[PDB]
């Protein structure tokens, strides 16, 4: 209980929406500490609805779970203000989520950056998976960006019909193994650069396409090699589909050689930060005792 800190009105405050997500809105914030002048930074995710001390008391529950997260690849939630209509803290990430990264940016991020995204990303559902939690909605627009070099996934443990596998459709059964079928549109999202799977397409048709066996098409970027993984991720038998242990490994192995991988026009006038550059970004913003890069 000593992961989530209670935290009152009068010592932080919203200054911009961010956005919007599961349960409320999401902020960008300002916490001053009690007795002092400085001002940090912060995420601020306020309930789009009124609660009560009873419910909050299954809020509370889930939040201790999620406050007790510690992986280089998963957020973790920092504080709650139990204020009617509660609200949740977290560390801002100043480079936004992956899903606007990589559209903002689209044509022009270079295969090593797209294959240590994928890495990472199954290294925090492994984590996730560890820790006996399925994530239930995973996409890249939950995937938040620390730094272009290191990102961690957000709002675990909480209808993105396009993302989900079809026991998750036709059943509501989300499991380790539906979350690896989340996985593979994350993935597709990132080498589209952004693109909505099944655009256009009505949500009540969605669970027919996959039944007839028909899949999200392979990213123009991506080798046979790539795509395969994708297409394996989105077997109908759920324990045929790829573990995230599994996929850390080969996405990390395509990461030691990752033009072979990836075909994108300008790759090598692109690269990866030099370690004099990976040194100053985590000096300045990443501290944290996270693995490498491949
Ligand atoms: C009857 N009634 C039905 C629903 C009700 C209820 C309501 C809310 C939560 C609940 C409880 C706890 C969390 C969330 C949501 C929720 O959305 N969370 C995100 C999360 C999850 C995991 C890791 C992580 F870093 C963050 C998250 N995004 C943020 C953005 C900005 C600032 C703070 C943020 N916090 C944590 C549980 C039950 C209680 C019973
Ligand atoms: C994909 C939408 C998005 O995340 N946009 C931005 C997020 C920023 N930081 C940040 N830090 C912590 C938590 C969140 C967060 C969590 N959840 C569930 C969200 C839902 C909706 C929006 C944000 C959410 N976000 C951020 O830092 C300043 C900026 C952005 N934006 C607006 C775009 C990114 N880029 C232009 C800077």
């Amino acid at each position: 209980q000593a992961l989530l800190r209670i935290l009152k009105e009068t010592e932080f405050k919203k200054i911009k929406v961010l956005g919007s997500g599961a349960f409320g809105t999401v902020y960008k914030g300002l916490w001053i500490p009690e007795g002092e002048k400085v001002k940090i930074p912060v995420a601020i995710k306020e309930l789009r609805e009124a609660t009560s001390p009873k419910a909050n008391k299954e809020i509370l529950d889930e939040a201790y779970v999620m406050a007790s997260v510690d992986n280089p690849h998963v957020c973790r939630l920092l504080g709650i203000c139990l204020t009617s209509t509660v609200q949740l803290i977290m560390q801002l990430m100043p480079f936004g989520c992956l899903l606007d990264y990589v559209r903002e940016h689209k044509d022009n991020i270079g295969s090593q950056y797209l294959l240590n995204w994928c890495v990472q990303i199954a290294k925090g559902m492994n984590y996730l998976e560890d820790r006996r939690l399925v994530h239930r909605d995973l996409a890249a627009r939950n995937v938040l960006v620390k730094t272009p070099q290191h990102v961690k996934i957000t709002d675990f443990g909480l209808v993105p019909i396009k993302w989900m596998a079809l026991e998750s459709i036709l059943h509501r059964i989300y499991t380790h193994q539906s979350d690896v079928w989340s996985y593979g549109v994350t993935v597709w999202e990132l080498m589209t650069f952004g693109s909505k799977p099944y655009d256009g397409i009505p949500a009540s048709e969605i669970s027919s396409i996959l039944e007839k066996g028909e899949r999200l098409p392979q990213p123009p970027i991506c080798t046979i090699d790539v795509y395969m993984i994708m297409r394996k991720c989105w077997m109908i038998d759920a324990d045929s589909r790829p573990k995230f242990r599994e996929l850390i490994i080969e996405f990390s192995k395509m990461a030691r050689d990752p033009q072979r991988y990836l075909v994108i026009q300008g790759d090598e006038r692109m690269h990866l930060p030099s370690p004099t550059d990976s040194n100053f970004y985590r000096a300045l913003m990443d501290e944290e005792d996270m693995d490498d890069v491949v």
